[PDB]
């Protein structure tokens, strides 16, 4: 009997290290294994059925519908330690009224400056703009005054939500998959501002994650948009950073960033589901293993207890200021296609390939495409 957990770089030692107090506890060893984030879904996707797939995955909120949907996560039971975390944790893992994973962080992008080049925030998108562009001058080229995964919607979103965009319309029935506003007005301008970035020549179309995320660590970006799982690797590389909430869009006017819940699922289809379950509701969920959690990954605690006695610390302070106007992810199956097809459009848009609107256009047609196919049932 073993206990296989796959999960990103971030978590994986503490969760070793959690493994081996569960063994010295339990006598069930823990097995973790690194996969990188990107691959964690789309793996277990086409391992689970095989019988291949780790008992735990840990990973985001969003994937919850499309999985529980495709019977490859099993529904959390009552227990014990359930009322100890927030509510928005607890709902975001929740689909169609159960409960699929035990959550352990919350978390938005924010801005995430060099204090070398950055003395103020800059108050508005427009004046972020001037100063990266003064930066890019004044230091020819050197430096770069912003960067970041800008064709990635998950990164592109606050700019695309903010104007009054959104994936699906709110209902009191749930989520209206057939009433998409990714290419509404709101839409259209917040894309428009992207595009206006590359025109000025403060983003260019090559730019991606590792190349903003390598790039500030080298002390060579003034400015970047990413979330709290990357000041501990930052810290690690020296830089005197700040944080801050993405810039008014407009005056009065901000940012909308996704919310991010980060948590414990359990593969339905494993032989040990029973002892997994145990390992998240018995031991993982606890106060204590939740604190040595938040103290090798620092984001946001998803167990009130936990946040209360972290509330203080500079970063949690910047990065609850940033998610506070964002929104949460949808978990609802139809999520799956709006990445693809919301980041093909931006790589379109930041290319000149297409106008905004065309490209939105695309991007919308193609969403309402794979829902109506049913592109989220996998057989
Ligand atoms: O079609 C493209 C891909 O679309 C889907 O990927 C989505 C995710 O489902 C979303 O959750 C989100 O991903 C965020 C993530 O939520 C956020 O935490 C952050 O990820 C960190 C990670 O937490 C951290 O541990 C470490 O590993 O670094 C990651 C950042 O590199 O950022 C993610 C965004 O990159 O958005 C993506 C789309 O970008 C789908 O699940 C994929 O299968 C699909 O390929």
């Amino acid at each position: 009997t073993k206990l296989t957990i796959w999960c990103s770089e971030k978590q994986v030692d503490i969760l070793q290290k959690l493994g081996e107090e569960f063994k010295a506890k339990y006598g069930i060893p823990v097995e973790v294994q690194y996969v990188d984030f990107g691959s964690i879904k789309s793996k277990f996707l086409t391992a689970a059925p095989q019988g291949q797939g780790a008992d735990i995955i840990v990973g985001a909120h969003d994937w919850v519908g499309e999985l529980a949907v495709n019977g490859l996560i099993e529904p959390i039971p009552n227990f014990s330690d359930l009322k100890n975390f927030y509510d928005t944790a607890l709902k975001a893992f929740s689909y169609g009224g159960k409960l699929y994973g035990v959550p352990y962080a919350m978390e938005a992008v924010a801005l995430i400056y060099n204090k070398d080049y950055v003395d103020s925030v800059p108050k508005t998108m427009d004046e972020l703009i001037e100063k990266a562009k003064q930066i890019d001058e004044e230091y020819g080229g050197e430096v770069r005054g912003f960067i970041y995964d800008v064709a990635n919607f998950y990164f592109s979103a606050p700019f695309i939500l903010g104007y009054g965009g959104y994936v699906f319309k709110e209902t009191p029935q749930g989520l209206d998959v057939t009433d998409i506003g990714l290419a509404n007005e709101g839409a259209v301008k917040g894309a428009k501002l992207i595009k206006r970035m590359i025109d000025e020549g403060v983003l260019t179309p090559g730019d991606n994650y590792g190349t903003m995320d390598s790039m500030f660590k080298e002390g060579l970006a003034a400015m970047i948009i990413n979330g709290l799982w990357a000041i501990k690797s930052y810290k690690d590389a020296g830089i005197n950073y700040g944080v801050a909430p993405i810039p008014e869009l407009e005056p009065g006017v901000p940012a909308k960033p996704f919310v991010g819940v980060q948590g414990f699922m359990i593969n339905a289809k494993s032989p040990n589901k029973v002892i997994a379950m145990e390992f998240l509701t018995n031991f993982i969920a606890r106060k204590e293993t939740m604190y040595k959690i938040y103290l090798a990954d620092p984001r946001l605690p998803a167990r009130k207890d936990v946040l209360e006695l972290v509330k203080d610390n500079p970063d949690v302070v910047a990065f609850t200021q940033s998610a506070s106007m964002g929104t949460p992810m949808p978990n609802v199956p139809e999520m799956a296609p709006v990445w693809s097809a919301m980041g093909d459009a931006l790589s379109i848009i930041i290319n000149g390939q297409a106008s905004v609107e065309d490209a939105l256009k695309e991007a919308v047609e193609k969403i309402k495409a794979q829902i109506e196919k049913g592109s989220h049932h996998h057989h």
